[PDB]
């Protein structure tokens, strides 16, 4: 009857495409860790196979 | 007696096949997130197994 | 006395076996949605476990 | 006799299609919460499977 | 008739957008735990694959 | 009306930030095990590749 | 005529906003339990995936 | 009028904070099992990767 | 009122600490298998690296 | 006038605190079943993840 | 008054402790299947890692 | 009263021990695949380490 | 006075213990379906984890 | 009195054992999909571990 | 009575065997990625073992 479906259907989507920011931010604060270990793993990794 | 069953039975269905749009839209605003993490996951994933 | 029980008892049933049509129609206008999400869910689902 | 059925039948419906607004508003004040947790859930979720 | 629908419809929403605070707070008091284990999991995790 | 939301919202969080202790304790009583095996794994691990 | 509606309408509400206390109290005596199990669940949960 | 709300509201809570005991007891009689398997799982687990 | 909580709370636990037996038994009938393969795996494993 | 309220009010309660017995008994004859399946579930559960 | 509570309370329990039999039987006719797959899974599983 | 529990309890089990056949059949039509790859994997596997 | 209570009280019960038959029959015509899907679910289920 | 219980009790079951057909059909139109992905998953899966 | 079960049972299946297309398409847009990394992985992989 009214059909206020798509009008609010975009409104809702716009609240939550403007939410990637958080996932990227917590992203960055994953990698710093994953590098820290990874880069530290690769430190000894060569000098395992130094032999 | 009257049998206004199918006539309105389509009417009702037409209000709600015209509702996928919202589910697609909130769809798109799922994937952007899921890529963001996923693509960021695959970033470190190769360079876990860099070794 | 009169026993107009089964005669109208079928009459009533015939108004309402001719009512499945609506339930099928609103059926179809469920699945289009459920696919939309489901198929979109399966989109990212493989590429979660891409790794 | 009078048949003031549809005339007021619309009148009543118009009081209550003009009621979605509230359901949308309490809608918005659901999602902010559901994001808050959800986005915070996804925060640790990647870094469960950091490994 | 009166149509005090949206006026109180916002009033109700404002009681409950001012409720995220609790969900964030119990949020923080989830992560401290989830880090505690997670960070402690990652402690041994590298030195599983020390080999 | 009353709005005793944040006041108890902190109260609840304080019961459960004071819960990490247990997770750390069961933490310690994970690692002792994980070392035991890990350190015992590394015992033979060098003297696999003694050759 | 008299219109002693709102005057007692508040009176009634005040008997029953002063009732949250009980729901909070039985609240606390839910969580102690839910922690007990939850914290005990998380005890073995890490050391399932110790592997 | 009487307002015997909090007085019995504590009374009820005290019947059911004195109920954790059972949940801890059935707790202990979970872990013995979960260890039994877990410790037995870790038995073969090292000597899978003995190689 | 009655407070038959801990009395039956132990009763229930005693039915189910007397249940480890089964988990140990199905334990033994895991390892026989896991040895069978494992010991058979280690059979060829040395004589892969015989070279 | 008479006020035979609490006198019979206890009388009634005493008929029905002496009713837990049945609920415990049908309790026991739940768990035997729930163990039977549960313990049988845990039988194959380890040897799913035997791998 | 009569207090035919425990007398029938056992009667009811005895109908339904004599019901485990079915759950064990449908038990056996689970495992035969679960072995069939499991044992067949373990067939190829070694000879994945044959290498 | 009637106690038609075990009589049908076997009847049900017999419908579903006569169901392994399907699981074996879909079994066979797993392995043909798993061999195909596995045997093809082992083809190049030796002639990786031909050197 | 007459006390034709238990005499008809059994009569009524005998009409409706002779009613399980239907519930078993509609039982069988549940499982055939539930197997059909279940057995078909287990078809792909192994060959999800074929990997 | 009449006892038209089993006579219609079969009638009802026969409407709904003649319903598996649909569940098999929607079955087939599950697997085609599940293969499509699965077979496509196994495509890259070998050539992950090509190395 | 009507038995419009298989007639619509095919109708439903035909909406969803005509759905593989999407899963193949999102398929292709998995592999391009998986190659990209895989082929790039194999780039350095030989020249790890160049030695």
């Amino acid at each position: 009857d009214g059909f206020d479906a798509a009008a609010i259907g975009t409104q809702v989507a716009n609240v939550i495409m403007g939410f990637v920011a958080m996932v990227s931010a917590v992203g960055m604060a994953a990698i710093t860790v994953i590098l820290a270990i990874q880069g530290f793993k690769m430190a000894w990794s060569m000098i395992k196979s130094v032999k």
